[PDB]
């Protein structure tokens, strides 16, 4: 009934594709990047830039927002485009720090086939995502939510992962689709 969407595909001309194969290229040079697609949500948008807001207001200094990667299957990208990374999509994920969606500093952690598995036609799916980690702290298996902190890594001086558990604390702005 909402979170309508838009996917607009970025010209290779486009500056935003430079910028997005750049981050992607730092450990994933070694795939080829076949299209970069920008996921147009009104209605999801400002849901995260709501709890944007009310972050950025209690966290002082903090740089709340990261853009980190998602790997997922052919099967999600409707999902995520529309509802993001809701409830039942965090059902979905591992649960090594906590039950809620995984998010990768390094594209090279998302583009592993158990996360960003290759479709009938050999293609690879990983998002580069707006998230608010605000304020995070080292997380384990048993967490539903976080104990607020606003999420939580593998490692707080130097992480590698963050897991969200909220809905509209992420926003999959690219979607980058490639192969080996
Ligand atoms: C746990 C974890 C650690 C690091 C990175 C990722 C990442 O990049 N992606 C994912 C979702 S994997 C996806 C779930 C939906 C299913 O149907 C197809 C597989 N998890 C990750």
């Amino acid at each position: 009934k909402q979170q309508n969407f838009c996917v607009v595909e970025l010209l290779p001309s486009d500056p935003e594709y430079n910028t997005v194969a750049s981050k992607f290229n730092q450990t994933c040079s070694h795939f080829r990047i076949e299209k970069i697609e920008r996921i147009q949500n009104p209605d999801l948008w400002n849901s995260y830039q709501a709890k944007k807001k009310t972050m950025d207001a209690k966290n002082g200094q903090t740089m709340n927002e990261k853009q980190l990667f998602h790997g997922t299957d052919a099967g999600s990208v409707p999902h995520v485009n529309r509802n993001g990374f809701n409830r039942s999509y965090a059902g979905k994920n591992a649960v090594a720090y906590g039950k809620g969606t995984y998010f990768a500093v390094n594209a090279n952690y998302s583009a592993n086939d158990t996360y960003s598995r290759p479709d009938a036609n050999g293609r690879k799916h990983v998002y580069y995502v707006r998230v608010l980690t605000g304020i995070y702290t080292h997380g384990n298996h048993s967490l539903i939510v976080p104990p607020l902190y606003d999420t939580v890594t593998d490692n707080v001086h130097h992480p590698s992962l963050f897991v969200a558990f909220y809905d509209y604390q992420a926003y999959p702005e690219y979607l980058i689709t490639f192969r080996k």
